[PDB]
Formats: structure tokens, C-alpha cells, sequence
């Protein structure tokens, strides 16, 4: 069956297809995207009934009657029970029943306009309201009931019941082949990816890891470093300060009673019954209840019972505070409460409702006031001249100090100070206080103050904290200069995989910081030459995105553009500043994409022999629609790498009026005005660009890439041995390069080296992609946020008012957007410009790298350059750079000095290089290095001397040296 | 509510009975009686001009 | 100038009589009354005038 | 009411706490978003300065 | 900065209403982050050394 | 400030400084990418270039 056990913990098995699970709602359900949410997806027991007989059962929320449990179990308070049905009979015949705390619940459907309709029986002392509630949806897959009554069916909330105890579900199943199962679950906080309106895959906002996941809305975390701060204690300990005052005391006393009506004969939810309300001592011949006293307190008394799905309360109604809130040290300069309406004052509706679903002002409570002081509202009881001070030293507390409230951690310092009795930042946060009656400073801390945690191939492999012991679970703690490091650090590692200012972190997490021809000697030399393959990637431009001011400010309605038209030149501003932008990146990116058709016909494997190129020149146009296509490597690249769900940029408008389905990412931001523009380099021109541009190196062509060794090897390097165990080393590291691209493969540290830069670039490129999804998305969701008016739905607004007062509402929803289009002039411009250096620098790396081959060191890979390959990557160029390196590395010996017919002495002024001879040849070389490459005229000058410590010559054999001595 | 071209559409989906952007757009609705899924396309969605 | 042709409308929607070269954005016009669409859940119609 | 969150909490019912809220996180974010204007300039002015 | 702890200086309910913010936090944070990691990465390129 | 140091921040036995009063409000400045000591290491070669 496709069930599966429950994993240790409660957790749902990630390999899992969710496949008739929905994620909840009260409304709108998504059609794609990542959302965070609490879903009753955390599994306290699951298990199955299978229709070649039937049981019938009641599951109580608290476990008890539940099924065989697979894979795990416990035994909590669960918030929900979903039944997942895989059969077609639905609920069309038999019934579902709640117990509920006051009596029994039915629910059930009938056709007896040919369709189903469902009712609820609230069954009470045995007489039943029978109710009508809804249609039913035609193909029920899913439902679900919480504890607290909601019922769910395929994901939508339809109705709710009020508080239940335990659900019986019952059927009569027309086949062995039917089942459902039943699971129990508590919600949990979770990111998930839904498609097509369905959940593809989840995370758990748990451990340390997954918590960053979801507070990015991604599933894939970039290598970097990120705030955090750790989750806060649950519940807190009151401290409170004030200054010694005379404690008179009140209590503001609040009565309420009512009663439900009774029989049917007056129908029970109707409206209270009984209805009496009072507050202590309001005689109302003195006028309102006024505070008189320094302190007081409210009380709320519910002299009514909870009976059957009868509610009340105070709410705030139109006040700046709500009754049993004052409780909080709340100050007024008087305050005053009555039962009978009082003028200036805000009123507090004593509110009775019946089902959460018809709601009566039984009363309403009427309170005035001044602000200032002198008058505090307080949790219990004082007395006399004497005031107490209440402090929780160093624990994370919940304080109210001389009227500043807050959380954090007090403690006693060492600090003296005559001024004030408070200390604040310029934030305006407390930092400290003073006991006024004993002279003791005290200090605030922030309990979880920010953390930092890095990050390195989505696991936390190290933090930086504020002090000296190992949160997160790492095993060990140093000092550095200005913070404390924490990790599961050996600390021996020399190579940085993140750099942080001066400090390097390594793969481990541990973290480190970072920065001869004139003597006879012994020196060490690669006696052999081995060759790296080493990746670097630069982004080229971004997507240019133009946006419909008018359309994402108004959604479209008429009266709202004539109103935006008040905002003089502010859509203007806005439109034209990415509209210039745009053509730049255009202007440029369209210059730096060349073309030169005799390179492109060349640039092809039959020029190369040995080098197996064929992974990186583009494809053949089988399609005839074009002059190239991409490469092997690009479509792993472009494959490997995954597309947003945030917000896409491959847009495609032809289909978004046809309207045959429901919008995709790229239509549901086109209606918000937001264009994508047709991305500046084609999959073609870069094709063509990036062919003529390996094509350049054909302008023999494996015999001019060994002419490319020479520069490093003159004589050895062309003996068959190089010619043919070279490429052979090439074709080797370019198939490890195209496998860590094609898939996981473990580098070990001598692969490391150009396995890390490949793992680096495909961190880089999806970080590209995350931050254009995460800047358009911002945009977006904007939309979604009211500004302090009624609604975000601007036709709501018009809907509900008239013109002259709904054209202020929407003054606020047209200022909101309009700053939120500001804010993404900014992201883009600012990632126009990063980019615009990133494209400069790609231009010449292509030049003295690409075309040129580079004398420079570490400028294209560690280590001796020979020739680049360029491919196309998202919004990017990615760079492949050949590279040689020391191997069978052992003493070649060097000589300061030649004797010349074995009378006159060679002394060398070279002391850049190492200089040593083999095979009737001397070479000159960097001091640690095997370049067989000859030395130079005024390298050397001469002596009427010898030195035994010389080799020995004639003015012949100089001509080993050079012809010109 | 809002103004926009009600279409009856190709897709079938279990869940829900609206559907939206990320913006909160409607962009269709479930006939809950019948089980057909309508698309909202906002009538004049910006053009292009040269 | 009057704010009718397609042109004066990208003009006068950008306050300037002369409009230089590119590509600008536009939503067309509207149909000036619109039908009225409803959609909601089965519910009892019980029923009120507030007069 | 005030900008310390804490009191707003203290003194409301969470409904309408939120929408206070709401005002204190839109304007901080936008303090934010100009603090990060001025960082970006900056190091784009130093950029220039560096080269 | 840490766009959480600046918009609700650690008090829990406000964070759990930030979330709504869908991604402000993320785009702020992640621009300083960005340009503090291209600073240190060039200024760390220019400061060679030779013993 | 920007001259930060991180590491009595939560020890307190002394009221915040600017310091640490801005890395309450969540504000961290990061350690100073040139360093006196790589600073003086860069100069010092460079003066003696000549
Ligand atoms: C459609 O709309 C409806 C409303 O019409 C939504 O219903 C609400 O949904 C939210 C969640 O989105 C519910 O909140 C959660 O409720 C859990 C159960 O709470 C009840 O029992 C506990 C005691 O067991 C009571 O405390 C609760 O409230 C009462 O007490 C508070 C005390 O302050 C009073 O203020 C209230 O007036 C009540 O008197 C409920 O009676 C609850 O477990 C859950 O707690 C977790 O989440 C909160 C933050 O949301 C954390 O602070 C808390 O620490 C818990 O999370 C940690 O703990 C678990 C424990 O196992 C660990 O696994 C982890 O460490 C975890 O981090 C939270 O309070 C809300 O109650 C509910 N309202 C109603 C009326 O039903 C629907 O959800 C919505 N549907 C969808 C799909 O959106
Ligand atoms: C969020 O969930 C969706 C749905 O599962 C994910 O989209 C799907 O991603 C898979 C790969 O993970 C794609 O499969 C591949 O498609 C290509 C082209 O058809 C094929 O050649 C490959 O062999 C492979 O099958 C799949 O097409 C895609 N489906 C849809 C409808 O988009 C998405 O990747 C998930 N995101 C995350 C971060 O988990
Ligand atoms: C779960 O709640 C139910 C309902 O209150 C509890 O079951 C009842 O427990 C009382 C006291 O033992 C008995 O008088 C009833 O006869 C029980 N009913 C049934 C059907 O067992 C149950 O004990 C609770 N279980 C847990 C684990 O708390
Ligand atoms: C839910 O309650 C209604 C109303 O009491 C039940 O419908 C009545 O059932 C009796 C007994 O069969 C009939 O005499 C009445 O004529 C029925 N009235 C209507 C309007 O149909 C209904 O049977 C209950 N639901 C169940 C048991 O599923
Ligand atoms: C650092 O090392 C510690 C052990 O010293 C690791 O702690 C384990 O963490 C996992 C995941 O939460 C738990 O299942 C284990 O039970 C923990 N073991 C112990 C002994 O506490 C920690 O995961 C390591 N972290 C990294 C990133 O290497
Ligand atoms: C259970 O459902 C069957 C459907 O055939 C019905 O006949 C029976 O009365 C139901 N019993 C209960 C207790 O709901
Ligand atoms: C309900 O639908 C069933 C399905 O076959 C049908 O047989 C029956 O006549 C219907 N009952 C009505 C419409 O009252
Ligand atoms: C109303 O309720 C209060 C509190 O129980 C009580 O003092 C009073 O006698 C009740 N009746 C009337 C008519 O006020
Ligand atoms: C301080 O407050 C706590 C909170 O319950 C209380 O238990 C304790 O008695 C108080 N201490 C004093 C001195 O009032
Ligand atoms: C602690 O307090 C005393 C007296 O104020 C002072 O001499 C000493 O220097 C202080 N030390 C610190 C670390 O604050
Ligand atoms: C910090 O923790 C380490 C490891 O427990 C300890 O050796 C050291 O003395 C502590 N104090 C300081 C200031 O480093
Ligand atoms: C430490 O690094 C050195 C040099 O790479 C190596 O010889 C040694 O095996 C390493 N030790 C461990 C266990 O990491
Ligand atoms: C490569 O060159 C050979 C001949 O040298 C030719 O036959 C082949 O078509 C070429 N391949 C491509 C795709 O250019
Ligand atoms: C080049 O390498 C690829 C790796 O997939 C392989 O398919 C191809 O046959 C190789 N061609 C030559 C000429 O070695
Ligand atoms: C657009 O609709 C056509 C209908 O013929 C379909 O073939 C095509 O795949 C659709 N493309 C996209 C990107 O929706
Ligand atoms: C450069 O390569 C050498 C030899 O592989 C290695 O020892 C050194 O650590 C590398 N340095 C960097 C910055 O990669
Ligand atoms: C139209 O709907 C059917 C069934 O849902 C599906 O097979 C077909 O691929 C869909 N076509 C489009 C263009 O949506
Ligand atoms: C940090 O506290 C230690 C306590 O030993 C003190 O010596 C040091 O001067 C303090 N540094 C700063 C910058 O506060």
C-alpha cells in the first residue's frame, strides 16, 4: 500500500509523495510556490483499515481507541485527525460523529438539485437541531478535524463544530481493494513546496539547519555566513521597579451573566437570556467610577457557565489598551469606568457569542481617561509607604522598570554612577537601572542576542558567539581577536573553503587565519608535470525587468488610476529609471557577445586530436531553427541547477490571455505588472559567441597547444611522452570535472583542489538564482500587505465606501506600493552595478586568459596557466583554466657559478630564479620550479677567478648557456 | 472581488476552492457543485509599446 | 494636446508633449460598464431589508 | 502607540496588537532599506576610491 | 545587520508576525552580506605581501 | 563605533557601550578586513620596494 512508517520524532519520510495530502487552508490555496506554515504534519501514531471487513471505532484526540501504530508512536495531546480515503464511494453513505464535550454530534450527506448536500445533528437531551452546513465537494480524497472543531475536506476549511473530544468515522466499504488510513498529528512548523496546488516535498523547521532553510524560504542554502538568533526561553519569570509611592489601592470588578435560551420552544442560540452585567461600587448617583488610588486592578468575573458552545468577553472595541491588560503597569493621569455611556471615552463591548458564528453586545463597558501618570494598573495586591522591588538576577525575564517593559537578562555590575536612576542607547533601550533605595547598578542583557553561523554545504560547520561556550551542539570553543568561534574544528587544516575578513574557515569548520641561482645549491623540483582542470564562474548580466507602475500600483482599477495621476511624475521616477537601466545592460552585454564565423566553423573536435573537447564546444542545430546549441557541460549545468520557486525569469507571455489553465509563476507576476524581459544573451548567441571564442585557439592546433607548454618546458615537453601522456592527464581531469558536474562524486584532497572550485561555482550560480527569485518575490508579496488600511483588494475598498472617503483609504495602499517599487529600484540598479563589474572583469579574464595565454600567477587558477575554455551558465559565463603542477617533486641541484676554460669565473646577478643543468643544456627557472627554459646575456658577469664550488666549461660550451658570451 | 475575465479552464486540482498569486490575486476559483475550475485573466494586463 | 490617440495617451501619462524613442508600457483602456459575476457557498437564505 | 513593542503587547488583545505592529515592522523595514542604500554608495564610492 | 533582531528586538510574537513580511528580511540581509563579502574579498586581493 | 569587539557583550559586568548597544538592536559590525598587523606587513613591503 503507499504508506509508510513514521520516522522517530514523528516526522514524515522525505522520500514521501504526499500523494492525497493537502496542505490546510481557510482560503486561498496556492497553485505553485514555497510557503512556510503550522500544518498538522507531525505524526503521533498512523495506521490503516481495509474494506475486506469493517471496524468501527472512536479515535480520541488524546490517543486513546487509535490503531496499530506504524514506525513510531506517542502518546500527547494531538491537535488533529486526518483520514485519507483511497475509495470511491466518499462520503456519500454513512456518517461521521463527534463526541463533544455537551453531547453527540452526527454529520452526514443526502441527494434527496440530483446532487449531495451535508448536515450536522447537534444532538442535546436527546432532542436534535438537525442543520444544513454545505454542498459536498465532489471527489473528497481528504478530511481532517481538529481538537478545536475545524473540519477540513481536500483542504479547505468547510465549516466548524467547537471543541471535540474524540471522531468516530464510519463506512461500508464495497471491496477488499478499499482502505483508508488515519492519522493522528500535532501542528508543526514547516517549509513546504507545493505544484500544481499539491504538497511536493517538505522540511521540519527543527534543528539548527533546517530553522535557517525556512526562516530563507529555501530549501537550498547557499555557503556563506547568517545571523541567528537562538529560540528563547519559553516562559519567563515578572520582575518589576518602581519608585517607593503611597500604596492606596482599588479594584475594578467586573461582573457578567447570561444564559442561553432552552427547548427549541425559544431556540437555543437565538439571543442570551438572563442577561446581567455589573461592576463593583458603580453607583451611578455619584456619576462614573473613577480611580482614585495609586494602584489598581481589573477583575473579570464569569458568573455564567460555559454551557453548550456559549461565549464572553471585554474586547478592546476602540480603546489604546483592553481590560485585564491594564493589569500590566499601564499609567493613565486618571481613568474612569461606567455602565452607562461617558463622553470622550472609548467602549470595550461585553461581547457574548454562541459558536464563534452569531455574536451579541450583551453589554458594553464605557472607560475615559487622561494620560500621564500617578494612576497604575497592577497584577495583585500592595500596602502602606513601603514598595517593593522584584528581580530575577541572571535568567532571561519578562520586566517592567520604573514604566520601561521589556525582555532580557538583569544583573548586578560594577559599574557607579551618580546620574539618573535609568540608562538607555540611543535605540532607547533600557541598558540599565538603578536601585534608587541602595545604590546598586544594574545591567541589561538581551537574553539571545544574534549568533552568527556558517554555513558550508548546507550543514552549520561552525558559529561565531558573543561568549565562551559551545551553543549549537560543537564540540570545541577558541578566542579570536573580536568574537569566540565555536566548531567540531581539529585544528589542522591550511586551506579556506569561506573567507571572512582575515579569517578563513576550512572544510572541517575549524578556522584559521590567512596572507637562488646565486648559490650552489640544493633545491626542489617537480621532476614530472601534472595538469588540473580549475572552474570559475562570473555572472554577465541579470534579466532585465520592467514593471507597468500603473498596474502594480492600481491592480488595474479605473478609479484608483485616476487618483494615481495626483502623484505627479512618481510612476514616471520609477518606470523609466529600470527602463534606462535595462537598455545599458543591453548595450553592453549585446557589444561583449562577438561573433566570428571562421573560428566557429573550427571550433570542433576534428581540430583537436587527443584534447577531448567534446563536452565543451556547442552542439550541432538539429533543429535547423538555429546556427549552434548548447554544450554537454551547459545542459548538466542548466539541468543541475534548480529554477526558484520564488519567481521565475525564463517568462513566456504568448499563453497568458488564452487562459486554457491556471497562471504559472510568470503570468501571476505579468498581472501584477511585473515584465521579465527576454533575456539579453539567447541560449544561441551564446553558442555562437562561446564556439568562435574556443574556436581562437585553432587559429597543428594540439601541436599549438603543446607551442602553449613551451613557454613552461621547451625540450622535454615536446617528446612524445609529454605530447601524448599530457592530453591523456587533460582528457582524465576533464572527465573528473564533467562527472562532479554530472553528479556527487567525493573529492579526496588531491582532487579537492579543482573538485572544491567546481562545488564553489555551482554555490555561486544557484546563489545568482536564489537572489533574483528572493528580489522579485519581495516585490510581489508586497502587494499582499495593507498599509493600514482596510484591505490589500483595492475593488474591496471602492466596494465598501464612498469615493471621497475610499480615495484616502487607497492614498495609503498607493503610497505603500509605490515605496515598494522604490525599494526594487534599488535591488536592481544596485545589482546592475555588481554585475557591471563582474561583466568587466570576465571581459578581460577573457582576454589575457581565453585569447592570451596568461604570464600572470593565480590570475587563472593556482597554478602555471596554458589555455581556457569558456561555456554559458545562468546569466553567467563559467571559465575552465589549464593548469600544471609539480609532481615527482625532489632535490634538482643549482649552480652560482661557471668556470670558462677552466681559468675565468661566471658569477650570476639572476636572483629571481634557480639555474641547473641536464643533457648538455642549462636552464633558468622560478626558485622552486622545472621550467626547461635557457638563461641570458647580462644574467652574468666575469671573473680572472674559479671556485671549486662552480661547474666547468669552455668559450664552445658556453653556447649551452648562450652564443653571445 | 475585483474586475477580470472569468474563463472556464483545462485544469483539475483536488484541493481548495480558490487559488492565488503570491500577491493575493485571484487567479481562479472551483465550482464547488460541480467540480469545474475557472481562471481569472485580468482584462487589459500591460501591453508593450514602441 | 488632448489625451485620445493612443500616442497623446503616452504623452499625457508622462506629462511631456514630446515623447523620445523606447519602449513604454501601456494598459489599454478599459470597457467602461462591466457585468457583475457572483459565486459563493450554499448557505440557508434566510432574509432581511434594513429600509 | 509607542515604540516599545513589549508595551504594545503589554497594554492589547494580540488582534489588535498585530495591526499596531504592523506599523512599527513597515517602518522599520524601511529604515532598513535606507541604511542599506547608504552602505551600498558608500562602497561603491570607496570601490572608485580603492581603484 | 540581523533584520530580525533590529525590527522586533527579540520579542517572540512579533517575530512570528515578521514571517508575514515574505522575504524583507531576506532581501535586506542578503545585500549587506553580499557587498561585505565583494569588500573583504577585494581588499583582501590588494594587501600582497613579500617577506 | 566600528573599533567592535563582541566578546564581553553578554559577560556585563559593566553597562553597554556604543559597542555593544548597537549589537543589542542586532547591528554587527564585522572585523576590520585590514587588519594593523596585515596592513603594517603590506606597507612595510611596499616601502621596501624601494
Ligand atoms: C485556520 O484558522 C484557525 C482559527 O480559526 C486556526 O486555528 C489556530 O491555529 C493555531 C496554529 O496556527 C493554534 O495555535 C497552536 O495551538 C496548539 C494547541 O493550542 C491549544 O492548547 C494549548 C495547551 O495545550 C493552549 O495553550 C492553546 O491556547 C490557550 O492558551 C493560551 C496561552 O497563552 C491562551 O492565550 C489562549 O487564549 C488559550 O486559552 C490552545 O487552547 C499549541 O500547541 C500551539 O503551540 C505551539 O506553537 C506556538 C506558536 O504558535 C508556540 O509558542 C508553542 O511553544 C508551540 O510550539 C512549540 O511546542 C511544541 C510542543 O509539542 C514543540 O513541538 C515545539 O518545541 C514547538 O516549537 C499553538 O498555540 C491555535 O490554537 C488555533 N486556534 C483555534 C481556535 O483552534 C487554524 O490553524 C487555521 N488553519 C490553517 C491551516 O491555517
Ligand atoms: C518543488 O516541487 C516540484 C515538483 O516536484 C519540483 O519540480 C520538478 O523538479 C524535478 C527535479 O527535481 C523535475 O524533474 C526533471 O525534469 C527534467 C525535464 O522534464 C527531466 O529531464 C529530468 O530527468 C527530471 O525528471 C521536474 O520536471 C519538475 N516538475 C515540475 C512540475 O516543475 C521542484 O524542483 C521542487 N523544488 C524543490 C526546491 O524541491
Ligand atoms: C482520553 O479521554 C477519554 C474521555 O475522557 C478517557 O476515557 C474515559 O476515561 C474515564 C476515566 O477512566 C472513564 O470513566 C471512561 O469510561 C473512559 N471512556 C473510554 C471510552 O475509555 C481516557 O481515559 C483518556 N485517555 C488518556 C490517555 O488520557
Ligand atoms: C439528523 O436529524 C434529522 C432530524 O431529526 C433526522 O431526520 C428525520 O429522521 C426521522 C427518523 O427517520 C424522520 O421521521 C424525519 O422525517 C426526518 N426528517 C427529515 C427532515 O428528513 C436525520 O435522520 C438525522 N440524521 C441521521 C440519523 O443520519
Ligand atoms: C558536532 O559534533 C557533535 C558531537 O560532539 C554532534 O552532535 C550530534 O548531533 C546530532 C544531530 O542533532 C545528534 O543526533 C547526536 O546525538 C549528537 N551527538 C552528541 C554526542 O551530542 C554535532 O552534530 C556535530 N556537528 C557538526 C555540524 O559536525
Ligand atoms: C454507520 O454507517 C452505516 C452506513 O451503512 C449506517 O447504516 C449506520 O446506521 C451507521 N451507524 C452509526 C453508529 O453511525
Ligand atoms: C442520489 O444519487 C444516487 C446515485 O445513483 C441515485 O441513485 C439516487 O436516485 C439519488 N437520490 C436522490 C436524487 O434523491
Ligand atoms: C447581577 O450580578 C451581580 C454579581 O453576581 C449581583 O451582585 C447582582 O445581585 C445581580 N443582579 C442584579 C439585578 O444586579
Ligand atoms: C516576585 O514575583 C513572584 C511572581 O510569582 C512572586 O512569586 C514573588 O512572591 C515576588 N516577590 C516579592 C518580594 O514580592
Ligand atoms: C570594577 O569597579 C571598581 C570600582 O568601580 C573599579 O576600580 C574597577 O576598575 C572596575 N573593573 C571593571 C572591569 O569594570
Ligand atoms: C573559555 O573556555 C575554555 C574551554 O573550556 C577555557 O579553557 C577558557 O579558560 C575559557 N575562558 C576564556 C576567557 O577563554
Ligand atoms: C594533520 O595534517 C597533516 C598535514 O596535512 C597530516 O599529516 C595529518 O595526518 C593530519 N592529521 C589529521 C588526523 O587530521
Ligand atoms: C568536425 O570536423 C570534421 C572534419 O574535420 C567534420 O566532418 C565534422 O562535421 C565536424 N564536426 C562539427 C560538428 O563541426
Ligand atoms: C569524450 O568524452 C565523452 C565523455 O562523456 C565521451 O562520451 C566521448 O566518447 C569522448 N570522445 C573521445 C573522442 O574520447
Ligand atoms: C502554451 O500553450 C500551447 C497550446 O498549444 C502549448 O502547446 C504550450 O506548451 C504552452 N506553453 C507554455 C510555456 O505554457
Ligand atoms: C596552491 O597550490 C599549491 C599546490 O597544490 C597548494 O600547496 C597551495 O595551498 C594552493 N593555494 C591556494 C590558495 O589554493
Ligand atoms: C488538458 O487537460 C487534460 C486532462 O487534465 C490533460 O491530459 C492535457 O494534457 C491538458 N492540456 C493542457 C494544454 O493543459
Ligand atoms: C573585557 O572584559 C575583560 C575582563 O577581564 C577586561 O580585561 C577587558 O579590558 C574588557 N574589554 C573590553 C573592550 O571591554
Amino acid at each position: 500500500e503507499n504508506v509508510f512508517a513514521v520516522e522517530s520524532g514523528g516526522y514524515i519520510p522525505s522520500d514521501f509523495a504526499f500523494n492525497n495530502w493537502f496542505l490546510l487552508t481557510n482560503t486561498s490555496s496556492v497553485v505553485d510556490g514555497v510557503v512556510r506554515s503550522f500544518q498538522p504534519l507531525l505524526l503521533n501514531c498512523l495506521w490503516s483499515v481495509s474494506g475486506l471487513r469493517f471496524t468501527t471505532g472512536f479515535v480520541y484526540f488524546n490517543g486513546t481507541g487509535r490503531g496499530d501504530c506504524k514506525g513510531f508512536s506517542s502518546d500527547v495531546l494531538s491537535d488533529v485527525i486526518r483520514y485519507n480515503l483511497n475509495f470511491e464511494e466518499n462520503l456519500r453513505r454513512g456518517t461521521i460523529l463527534f463526541k463533544t464535550s455537551y453531547g453527540v454530534v452526527v454529520f452526514y450527506c443526502t441527494n434527496n438539485l440530483g446532487n449531495f448536500y451535508c448536515f450536522v445533528n447537534t444532538t442535546i437531551g436527546t432532542e436534535t437541531t438537525s442543520a444544513f452546513v454545505g454542498a459536498l465537494p465532489k471527489t473528497v480524497r481528504e478530511f481532517v478535524i481538529s481538537r478545536t472543531g475545524h473540519f477540513y475536506i481536500n483542504g479547505y476549511r468547510y465549516f466548524t463544530l467547537g471543541n471535540v473530544e474524540a471522531v468516530n468515522f464510519n463506512v461500508t466499504t464495497a471491496e477488499t481493494t478499499d482502505f483508508f488510513t488515519v492519522a493522528l498529528a500535532s501542528y508543526a512548523d514547516v517549509l513546504v513546496n507545493v505544484s500544481q496546488t499539491s504538497i511536493a516535498n517538505i522540511i521540519y523547521c527543527n534543528s539548527v539547519i533546517n530553522r535557517l532553510r525556512c526562516d530563507q524560504l529555501s530549501f537550498y542554502v547557499p555557503d556563506g555566513f547568517y545571523s541567528t538568533s537562538p529560540i528563547q526561553s519559553v516562559e519567563l519569570p515578572v520582575s518589576i521597579v518602581s519608585l517607593p509611592v503611597y500604596h492606596k489601592h482599588m479594584f475594578i470588578v467586573l461582573y457578567v451573566d447570561f444564559k442561553p435560551q432552552s427547548g427549541g420552544g425559544k431556540c437555543f442560540n437565538c439571543y442570551p437570556a438572563g442577561v446581567n452585567i455589573t461592576l463593583a461600587n458603580f453607583n451611578e448617583t455619584k456619576g462614573p467610577l473613577c480611580v482614585d488610588t495609586s494602584h489598581f486592578t481589573t477583575k473579570y468575573v464569569a458568573v455564567y457557565a460555559n454551557v453548550g458552545r456559549w461565549s464572553a468577553s471585554i474586547n478592546t472595541g476602540n480603546c489604546p489598551f483592553s481590560f485585564g491588560k491594564v493589569n500590566n503597569f499601564v499609567k493613565f493621569g486618571s481613568v474612569c469606568f461606567s455602565l452607562k455611556d461617558i463622553p470622550g471615552g472609548c467602549a470595550m463591548p461585553i461581547v457574548a457569542n454562541w459558536a464563534y458564528s452569531k455574536y451579541y453586545t450583551i453589554g458594553t463597558l464605557y472607560v475615559s481617561w487622561s494620560d500621564g501618570d500617578g494612576i497604575t494598573g497592577v497584577p495583585q495586591p500592595v500596602e502602606g509607604v513601603s514598595s517593593f522591588m522584584n528581580v530575577t538576577l541572571d535568567k532571561c525575564t519578562k520586566y517592567n522598570i520604573y514604566d520601561v517593559s521589556g525582555v532580557g537578562v538583569i544583573r548586578v555590575s560594577n559599574d557607579t554612577f551618580l546620574n539618573g536612576i535609568t540608562y538607555t542607547s540611543t535605540s532607547g533601550n533600557l541598558l540599565g537601572f538603578k536601585d534608587v533605595t541602595k545604590g546598586t547598578i544594574y545591567s541589561i542583557t538581551p537574553c539571545n542576542p544574534p549568533d552568527q553561523l556558517v554555513v558550508y554545504q548546507q550543514a552549520v560547520v561552525g558559529a561565531m558567539l558573543s561568549e565562551n561556550f559551545t551553543s549549537y551542539g560543537f564540540s570545541n570553543v577558541v578566542e579570536l581577536p573580536k568574537f569566540f568561534y565555536a566548531s567540531n574544528g581539529t585544528y589542522n587544516c591550511t586551506d579556506a573553503v569561506l573567507t571572512y575578513s582575515s579569517f578563513g574557515v576550512c572544510a572541517d569548520g575549524s578556522i584559521i587565519a590567512v596572507q637562488s641561482a646565486i648559490v650552489t645549491a640544493n633545491l626542489s623540483i617537480p621532476s614530472n608535470w601534472t595538469i588540473s582542470v580549475q572552474v570559475e564562474y562570473l555572472q554577465i548580466t541579470s534579466t532585465p525587468i520592467v514593471v507597468d507602475c500603473s498596474t502594480y500600483v492600481c491592480n488595474g482599477n479605473v478609479r484608483c488610476v485616476e487618483l494615481l495621476k495626483q502623484y505627479t511624475s512618481a510612476c514616471k521616477t520609477i518606470e523609466d529609471a529600470l527602463r534606462n537601466s535595462a537598455r545599458l545592460e543591453s548595450a553592453d552585454v549585446s557589444e561583449m557577445l562577438t561573433f566570428d564565423k571562421k573560428a566557429f566553423t573550427l571550433a570542433n573536435v576534428s581540430s583537436f586530436g587527443d584534447y577531448n573537447l567534446s563536452s565543451v564546444i556547442p552542439s550541432l542545430p538539429t533543429s535547423g531553427s538555429r546556427v549552434a546549441g548548447r554544450s554537454a557541460i551547459e545542459d548538466i549545468l542548466f539541468s543541475k541547477i534548480v529554477t526558484s520557486g520564488l519567481g521565475t525569469v525564463d517568462a513566456d507571455y504568448k499563453n497568458c490571455t488564452k487562459g486554457l489553465s491556471i497562471a504559472d509563476l510568470a503570468c501571476a507576476q505579468y498581472y501584477n505588472g511585473i515584465m521579465v524581459l527576454p533575456g539579453v544573451a539567447d541560449a544561441e548567441r551564446m553558442a555562437m559567441y562561446t564556439g568562435s571564442l574556443i574556436g581562437g585557439i585553432a587559429l597543428p592546433f594540439s601541436l599549438a597547444i603543446q607551442a602553449r607548454l613551451n613557454y613552461v618546458a621547451l625540450q622535454t615537453d615536446v617528446l612524445q611522452e609529454n605530447q601524448k601522456i599530457l592530453a591523456a592527464s587533460f582528457n582524465k581531469a576533464m572527465t573528473n570535472i564533467v562527472d562532479a558536474f554530472t553528479g556527487v562524486n567525493d573529492a579526496i584532497t588531491q582532487t579537492s583542489q579543482a573538485l572544491q572550485t567546481v562545488a564553489t561555482a555551482l554555490n555561486k550560480i544557484q546563489d545568482v538564482v536564489n537572489q533574483q527569485g528572493n528580489s522579485l518575490n519581495h516585490l510581489t508579496s508586497q502587494l499582499r500587505q495593507n498599509f493600514q488600511a482596510i484591505s490589500s483588494s483595492i475593488q474591496a475598498i471602492y466596494d465598501r465606501l464612498d469615493p471621497p472617503q475610499a480615495d484616502q483609504q487607497v492614498d495609503r495602499l498607493i503610497t505603500g506600493r509605490l515605496a515598494a517599487l522604490n525599494v526594487f529600484v534599488s535591488h536592481t540598479l544596485t545589482k546592475y552595478t555588481e554585475v557591471r563589474a563582474s561583466r568587466q572583469l570576465a571581459q578581460q579574464k577573457v582576454n589575457e586568459c581565453v585569447k592570451s595565454q596568461s604570464k600572470r600567477y593565480g590570475f587563472c587558477g593556482n597554478g602555471t596557466h596554458i589555455f581556457s575554455i569558456v561555456n554559458a551558465a545562468p546569466e553567467g559565463l563559467v571559465f575552465l583554466h589549464t593548469v600544471l603542477l609539480p609532481t615527482q617533486y625532489k632535490d634538482v641541484e643549482a649552480w652560482s657559478g661557471l668556470c670558462v676554460d677552466g681559468t675565468n669565473g661566471y658569477v650570476l646577478r639572476q636572483p629571481n630564479l634557480a639555474l641547473y643543468k641536464e643533457g648538455n643544456y642549462y636552464r633558468i627557472t622560478s626558485r622552486i620550479m622545472f621550467e626547461p627554459r635557457i638563461p641570458t646575456m647580462a644574467d652574468f658577469v666575469q671573473i680572472e677567478n674559479c671556485n671549486v664550488t662552480f661547474v666547468n666549461i669552455s668559450r664552445s660550451e658556453l653556447q649551452t648557456i648562450v652564443p653571445e658570451y
